[PDB]
């Protein structure tokens, strides 16, 4: 093989770059362009047993029945024969939580109850919000020029005083309204009186105006609440004040957003804006993204400048970055066109950096081999230099390739999308690029054959000096104390295992599936939902506002996913029906004693004043005892022929008699198209008040559907049948990313040790690797529990690739553990050390920069993929010199080997 390299390089290299172009092409032209709109798209587990009836039941939610071909599930339609207001008080409504909003606070001396913190939310209101042209507002009075008011508490501060404006303060009706709240704040035990002209019950006070006190106490500031132990100085200090916005929030509003609240600090010196409500976080992201293209940029430079220290020629680094991309390209290529399967979930991006970091990985390896085979023997062919240089270098690239390969591919287990897509491509990328290095580089390498003064001298210098650090310096300060790094080490991964294991372990998230953090965690955007939601009363009160949880019982449908789930499209599903029937009175009396078994427990809760939200069979049932209608008084169970028309007449009286709206989520009976009852839908309150945490919603899941799976029914309407569906379905992500986690790291942890066991042949060595491998992951994991982190879509993959990216280096220290000198432990360490040590520690340094340059991004997974690069890239670093040269007291000449070859 090496004559094809030798003495034909430019074939070669044009073959690779027709290919590359045409690859290229193709994957520019005939797929579509991702979308990018939607920051989290694939964060939905599917075929986890859980997510296929949560896919069925809301296909059964969007398939209601119409007056005009509902054409399917219809509740009875085939037989159906038919044949405040006020504009006073300047304001148009309560505050509520659609309107856009802001928060201020930053004050000097932290109180803003005074005449300059007033008038300074009502200027910047009036500047930076109401001088943009907008058509937004809500104009209640036909006037424009009215309207709406700026919604300030100066607002409230005028209405509250005889004269009223934004701007004409007396500065005596604030001390009204201080003295007012003061005294009256205790009744805060009251609601709304919608004093119109008085209120009806007995009121603490009849000097209350339109509910001001109750909508300042609730909807505005809040942060003290005005009822703390304190002293009775009736002047507190306020740290947040809220100021809304008539007109509503959403993608109408990002405008405003472009212009005005970008670049600016604060309008005032005495107020400030730290969180805002636009309801655009997650449509502005995509912007965003582009604006941070030049942190890569910025970072790829400086990697080729390394590189254009280390090989002294430019050729090479710019060939490296070459293939670099083109590995890029071709991945994506194999990726959306011979993998026929369509998503791109935004992850993949952050996929280049990685790769810039381990791309060079090997270049440096290879180049460096090289030189040593110039060395020795220098009067040769290049034919039998190739050779020898690629006997030495190949196997040592595709172990290190090859190990990262599996850890990323090993993603393939967990069920979430993103993670499946994200492990593909990466893994075809980093194969790829091993390909490359094994054909392109030998070709380029070959046919490289080709105030001056100053910077050869100065070049020379650095090189003696790396030489004289790697050289003879670093053997001397790694094995001469040989007992400090052994202990510490030691204590460190004690110390890691003990925050991972006993200390607080990684939480599972809490924030709820559409409040992810995206931005970084200053924004104002992520600052407020972050806390200004947690510290205001009116949305506070909706925080785990009592709601219990229900129960749901179907035997219609079959739970059966079908929507492409190997890395689907995230869209696109089918419903079904099955063969059962619930015409036999048997089923009818099965029915009745299963409700009457199910309120038999103690998960049910109970509210004696449920009209049809439960059964419908006792609600039919009731129905009965009547006449002059057909059929009457008879026993229970019928023989179903006039059960047929029976459950059409009583379903179609009780939905007329009662009921404004009964669709898509009541428990009627489902009809089909023409005439049948397909399906049946049961639900039940129980006590469980729907917590966001884990342990209680596994309890309860695992509680009821053990109850509910015994079911010894009759033969039709028994199989396929249990189907308990709650509205757990954020409880299904976090066990989705817990068990993919685990399988993930096991199946990488035995492909490294596997792998390192095969390529040196020798178990003494392949321990001690090992006690590193653990140590680094420890470690690392540690670290980023303390920084402060959680499982999440992405951490659940950075876990991952910690292991395959710790073997790295120490796979070289093994390889380059093969040499001449005999004696066991002082020998056979120095030559190791000399010969591996710069490579080893330009390939790190390489990746800590390539990671270290995104911190001041503003995406969030920027900023975590750079500071676990920096941690991981250190602390293995460090661990693989220090550790595994100091632990090699243990090893003779002879220790063990292979058997057979
Ligand atoms: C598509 C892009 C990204 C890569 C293109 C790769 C090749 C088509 C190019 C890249 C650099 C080129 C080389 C640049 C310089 C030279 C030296 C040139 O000879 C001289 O400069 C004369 C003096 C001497 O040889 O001493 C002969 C062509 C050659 C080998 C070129 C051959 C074609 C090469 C390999
Ligand atoms: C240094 C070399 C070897 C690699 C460079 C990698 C990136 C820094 C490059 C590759 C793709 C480039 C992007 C390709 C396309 C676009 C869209 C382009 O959009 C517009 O010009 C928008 C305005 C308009 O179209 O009128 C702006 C530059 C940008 C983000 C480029 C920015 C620079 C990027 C990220
Ligand atoms: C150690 C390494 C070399 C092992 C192989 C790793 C990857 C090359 C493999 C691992 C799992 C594979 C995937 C497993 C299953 C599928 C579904 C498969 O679906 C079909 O073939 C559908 C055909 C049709 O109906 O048209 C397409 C390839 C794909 C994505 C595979 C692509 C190649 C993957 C990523
Ligand atoms: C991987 C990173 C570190 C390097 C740079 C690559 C990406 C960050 C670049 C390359 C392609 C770029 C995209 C090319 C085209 C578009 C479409 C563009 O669409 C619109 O402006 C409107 C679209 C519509 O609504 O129809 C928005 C920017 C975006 C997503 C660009 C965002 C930035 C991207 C993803
Ligand atoms: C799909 C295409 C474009 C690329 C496929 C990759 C091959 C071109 C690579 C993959 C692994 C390579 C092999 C890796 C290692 C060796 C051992 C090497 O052994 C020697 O020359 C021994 C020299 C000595 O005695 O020191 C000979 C080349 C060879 C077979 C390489 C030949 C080129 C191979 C087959
Ligand atoms: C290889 C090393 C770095 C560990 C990699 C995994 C850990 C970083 C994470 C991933 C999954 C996490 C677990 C996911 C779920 C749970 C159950 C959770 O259970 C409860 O809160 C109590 C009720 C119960 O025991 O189920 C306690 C934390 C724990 C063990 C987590 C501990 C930390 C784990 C093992
Ligand atoms: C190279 C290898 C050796 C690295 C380490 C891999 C495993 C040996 C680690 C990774 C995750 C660890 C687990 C993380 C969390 C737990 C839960 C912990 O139990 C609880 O937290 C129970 C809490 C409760 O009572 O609700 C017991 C240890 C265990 C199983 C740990 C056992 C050791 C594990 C499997
Ligand atoms: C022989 C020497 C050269 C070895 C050096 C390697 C380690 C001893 C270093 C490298 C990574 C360092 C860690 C990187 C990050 C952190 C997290 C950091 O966390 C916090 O500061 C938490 C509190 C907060 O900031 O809110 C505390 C120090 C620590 C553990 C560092 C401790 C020292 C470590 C383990
Ligand atoms: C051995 C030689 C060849 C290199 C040694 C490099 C270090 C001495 C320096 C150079 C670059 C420095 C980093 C450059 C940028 C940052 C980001 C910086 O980010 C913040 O302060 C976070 C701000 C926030 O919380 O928003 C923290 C320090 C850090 C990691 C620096 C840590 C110290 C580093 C690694
Ligand atoms: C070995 C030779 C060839 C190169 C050595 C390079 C380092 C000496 C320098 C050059 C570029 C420096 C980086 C340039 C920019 C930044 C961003 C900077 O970002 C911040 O300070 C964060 C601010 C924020 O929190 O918003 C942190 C230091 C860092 C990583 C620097 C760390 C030190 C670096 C890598
Ligand atoms: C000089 C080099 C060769 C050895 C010593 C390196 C340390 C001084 C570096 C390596 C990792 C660095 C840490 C990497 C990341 C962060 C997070 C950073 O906070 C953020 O930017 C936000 C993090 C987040 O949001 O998750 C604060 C500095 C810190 C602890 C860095 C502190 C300095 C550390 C320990
Ligand atoms: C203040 O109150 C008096 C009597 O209650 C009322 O006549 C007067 O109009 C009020 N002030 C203003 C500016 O309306
Ligand atoms: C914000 O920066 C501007 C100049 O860019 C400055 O005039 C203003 O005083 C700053 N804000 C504060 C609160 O000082
Ligand atoms: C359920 O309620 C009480 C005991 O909880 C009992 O009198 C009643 O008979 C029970 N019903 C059934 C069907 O067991
Ligand atoms: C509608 O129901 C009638 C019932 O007799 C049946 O004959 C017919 O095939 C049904 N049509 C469809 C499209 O299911």
């Amino acid at each position: 093989y090496a004559a094809l390299i030798a003495d034909w390089p430019v074939v070669v290299l044009g073959m690779c770059t027709m290919f590359i172009v045409v690859c290229a092409l193709v994957g520019v032209l005939v797929p579509e362009l991702p979308d990018f709109s939607d920051p989290l798209l694939g964060f939905e587990p599917r075929g986890t047993a859980i997510g296929q009836r949560l896919v069925t039941w809301n296909n059964m939610v969007k398939n209601t029945g119409y007056k005009a071909t509902l054409a399917n599930y219809p509740f009875k339609y085939a037989d159906e024969q038919a044949s405040n207001f006020h504009k006073d008080s300047f304001f148009c409504d309560v505050p509520s939580d659609r309107y856009s909003r802001v928060v201020f606070t930053s004050s000097g001396g932290e109180t803003l109850w005074n005449l300059p913190a007033i008038k300074s939310m009502c200027n910047v209101d009036n500047s930076r919000i109401r001088s943009h042209p907008q058509f937004g507002d809500l104009c209640q009075r036909t006037t424009a020029a009215s309207c709406c008011p700026s919604w300030t508490l100066g607002n409230y501060i005028a209405i509250l005083n005889n004269r009223s404006s934004c701007q004409k303060i007396v500065e005596r009706d604030v001390s009204h309204t201080l003295k007012l709240l003061r005294t009256c704040a205790k009744h805060y035990d009251m609601a709304a009186r919608r004093k119109d002209q008085l209120k009806c019950t007995n009121v603490p006070r009849k000097c209350t105006k339109y509910n001001a006190v109750y909508q300042i106490l609730h909807y505005l500031v809040d942060k003290d609440f005005m009822t703390p132990k304190t002293a009775d100085y009736a002047t507190p200090a306020l740290k947040y004040s809220m100021l809304f916005s008539p007109t509503e929030k959403g993608e109408s509003m990002m405008n405003i957003y472009l212009d005005n609240f970008e670049n600016w600090n604060s309008s005032d010196g005495v107020t400030t804006i730290t969180g805002i409500e636009f309801g655009i976080k997650h449509s502005l992201f995509q912007d965003y993204l582009l604006m941070d293209t030049v942190y890569p940029a910025i970072a790829i430079v400086i990697v080729l400048l390394v590189m254009c220290v280390y090989t002294k020629s430019m050729f090479i680094t710019l060939m490296t970055m070459f293939a670099i991309i083109s590995s890029l390209i071709v991945s994506y290529f194999l990726y959306r066109v011979v993998f026929h399967f369509e998503f791109f979930p935004f992850m993949n991006l952050t996929a280049l950096i990685i790769l810039v970091g381990i791309g060079a990985n090997n270049a440096f390896v290879l180049c460096d081999v090289w030189n040593y085979t110039k060395f020795d023997k220098p009067h040769a062919e290049t034919s039998e230099t190739v050779s020898i240089t690629l006997q030495h270098a190949a196997l040592s690239m595709f172990v290190t390739s090859f190990t990262t390969a599996a850890a990323f591919y090993a993603n393939y287990v967990s069920n979430i999308t993103a993670i499946r897509c994200f492990g593909v491509y990466a893994g075809t990328a980093i194969l790829v690029n091993y390909v490359l290095m094994v054909t392109w580089l030998p070709a380029v390498v070959v046919l490289h054959e080709r105030a001056c003064q100053k910077c050869h001298k100065v070049l020379f210098a650095i090189s003696e000096a790396s030489r004289i650090f790697f050289e003879k310096v670093l053997p001397c300060i790694v094995i001469k104390f040989r007992y400090l790094w052994l202990f510490w080490f030691l204590a460190l991964t004690v110390g890691g295992a003990y925050i991972v294991c006993i200390n607080p372990k990684m939480k599972l998230p809490s924030l709820e599936l559409s409040e992810f953090q995206v931005f970084r965690s200053s924004h104002p955007f992520e600052r407020y939902d972050a806390e200004y939601k947690k510290l205001f009363m009116f949305e506070r009160v909706h925080h785990g506002e009592e709601l219990h949880m229900p129960i749901t019982v179907i035997w219609g449908v079959s739970p059966e996913d079908n929507g492409n789930p190997l890395n689907p499209k995230s869209k696109g599903k089918l419903t079904l029906d099955s063969s059962f029937n619930i015409a036999s009175p048997a089923s009818q009396a099965w029915i009745l004693h299963f409700c009457q078994k199910l309120r038999n427990q103690t998960f049910f809760y109970q509210t004696d004043e449920q009209d049809f939200t439960s059964c419908f069979i006792e609600t039919f049932k009731q129905w009965m005892e009547n006449q002059d209608c057909c059929c009457s008084h008879w026993s229970f169970p019928y023989k179903q022929e006039i059960f047929e028309l029976c459950i059409k007449r009583a379903i179609m009286e009780l939905e007329r008699s009662t009921g404004y709206h009964l669709d898509s989520k009541t428990p009627g009976p489902r009809f089909d198209i023409n005439d049948t009852i397909r399906a049946v839908v049961l639900e039940f309150q129980s006590t469980y008040l729907f917590t966001l945490a884990y342990e209680k919603m596994h309890q309860f899941y695992k509680e009821v559907d053990s109850w509910i799976s015994s079911e010894l029914s009759s033969a039709p309407e028994g199989l396929s049948n249990g189907w308990f569906v709650s509205n757990l379905e954020f409880y299904d992500l976090q066990d989705s990313l817990s068990d993919g986690t685990l399988i993930a790291m096991g199946l990488s942890v035995a492909v490294a040790f596997s792998v390192m066991l095969l390529t040196t042949w020798n178990i003494i060595i392949s321990l001690y690797a090992i006690i590193s491998i653990a140590g680094t992951i420890f470690v690392t994991v540690g670290s980023l529990v303390l920084l402060g982190w959680e499982l999440n879509v992405l951490e659940s993959v950075t876990i991952s690739v910690a292991v395959g990216l710790s073997v790295n280096f120490a796979v070289h220290y093994g390889v380059a553990y093969r040499l001449a000198p005999d004696p066991d432990r002082e020998g056979k360490v120095i030559f190791s050390l000399s010969r591996v040590g710069s490579a080893m520690a330009m390939a790190a340094l390489t990746t800590f920069v390539a990671g270290a340059m995104m911190m001041p991004s503003t995406v969030l997974a920027y900023t975590q993929l750079g500071t676990f690069m920096m941690l991981i890239m250190c602390i293995s670093w460090a661990f693989a010199t220090f550790f595994f040269q100091c632990m090699c007291r243990c090893l003779g000449p002879q220790g063990t080997c292979g058997q057979i070859p």
